[PDB]
């Protein structure tokens, strides 16, 4: 009762999976450049 | 009962996925054109 009002109920249950998939991806596609730069760099 | 009348029940439901969903997208997508950028910087 407590954590339905206001507090970790409706604090995480976004928070953890916009914060992962946000970080996972970006972090993956921020390396995606990395490896072109490794392709052009390479041939 | 009180959630249901008018507070977080209907108001966090569709904002949390909303919310997450949009700014995980749109911010990829924005670093694509930085990616994008950076291929035709690079080669």
């Amino acid at each position: 009762f407590l954590e339905q009002e206001s507090g970790v109920q409706q604090a995480r249950k976004r928070e953890l999976q916009q914060a992962q998939s946000e970080a996972q991806g970006k972090l993956a596609m921020l390396n995606s450049q990395l490896k072109r730069l490794d392709e052009a760099t390479s041939a």
